[PDB]
């Protein structure tokens, strides 16, 4: 099922809350495919590119 967005927001808001602002998330989102927790896993081990 595709995704509108609201899970990705919403995903930018709890690892946000983790000193994660939601373009780092969502960027991480890029990153790690959509998922949030890998989202985060993802603001860790440091953007790449």
């Amino acid at each position: 099922t595709l995704v509108t967005g609201s899970e990705y927001e919403t995903m930018l808001t709890e690892i946000m809350s983790m000193g994660y602002e939601r373009e780092r998330v969502v960027a991480a989102l890029r990153a790690s495919y959509n998922n949030p927790h890998r989202a985060v896993e993802y603001l860790l081990t440091g953007i790449p590119g």
